[PDB]
């Protein structure tokens, strides 16, 4: 198809409760499944990402790295937490414990398989913000696709760099919409 959504790293361990929370990151979650279905209903593809770590990834503290042990493959944190249809492409991402990847596309198949499935135009949502949500935004830009950004639908850390994130994203191409 022409358009992908792209869900970042909706996940257990970056959820309250979770190992690594984004503050209040549950709410976005009924719009992010709205969204969802909606582009499911269009016959979008529908992308998942996941951080999909082994224990002692190098990100982990126990490896000196900033983040607390979370999102660990097979285990409860690396669990998706909005409703995904069948044929949702997942991609795994960080599954090598010295492999650092933020971007939904760093290391992995994400732009062959959009441009093998003909996708022109990806809308990011998911998580966070500053961070993966960025990271992956910009990627998406710099392998030429048109690039939207679900604001209603994505939640970060903190408000200014929140803020500081959607402004960047924007100045460089970033279309920032609702709907």
């Amino acid at each position: 198809p022409e358009e992908a959504l792209i869900v970042v790293d909706m996940q257990r361990d970056f959820m309250p409760g979770g190992a690594l929370p984004v503050p209040e990151g549950d709410k976005i979650i009924p719009k992010v499944n709205e969204y969802i279905r909606k582009f499911k209903e269009k016959g979008a593809l529908i992308v998942a990402t996941r951080d999909w770590h082994p224990e002692n990834h190098i990100s982990f503290r126990e490896r000196g790295g900033p983040w607390p042990r979370h999102c660990v493959q097979n285990t409860p944190g690396a669990e998706f937490v909005v409703d995904l249809p069948e044929d949702a492409v997942i991609i795994s991402k960080a599954t090598e414990p010295d492999k650092e990847a933020y971007s939904g596309f760093e290391g992995t198949d994400l732009a062959k398989i959009l441009r093998g499935n003909g996708v022109k135009r990806v809308y990011i949502c998911g998580v966070a913000t500053e961070y993966c949500v960025r990271a992956t935004a910009l990627d998406a830009l710099k392998h030429g696709f048109e690039v939207y950004l679900l604001r209603d639908a994505v939640k970060g850390i903190k408000p200014e760099d929140e803020e500081r994130a959607l402004e960047e994203m924007k100045s460089r191409g970033i279309k920032i919409v609702q709907f």
